[PDB]
Parts: C-alpha cells; structure tokens; sequence
C-alpha cells in the first residue's frame, strides 16, 4: 500500500474504483502505485497498468 508520489504517472491515464465512475477514455494526473484502495487505472492507448492500493 505504498502511495508513490500523487503526481501524474506517464503510463497512467485514468482510474476506476468503488465508487468512481468517469468515462474509461481520459487521461487525467494519477498513478497506480499511489491510487487507493480497490481501484484500477489504465493507460489512454488501450492498455491497463495496474490496481491502486492507496
């Protein structure tokens, strides 16, 4: 549950988790290795990266 730093991840796009809706086409400022708990993020080209774990 290391939450690397908050800043935009040039992998990461965008995010799901419980709760979070949002279109699954945007690249936003997140990380994975930062996110929370249950989430997902995945790139914009088509290609996940990993699950957040705050």
């Amino acid at each position: 549950m290391k939450a690397c730093t908050l800043n935009c991840d040039p992998r990461i796009a965008y995010g799901v988790c419980p709760r979070s809706e949002e279109k699954k086409n945007d690249r936003i400022c997140t990380n994975c290795c930062a996110g929370t708990k249950g989430c997902k993020y995945f790139s914009d080209d088509g290609t996940f990266v990993c699950e957040g774990e705050s």
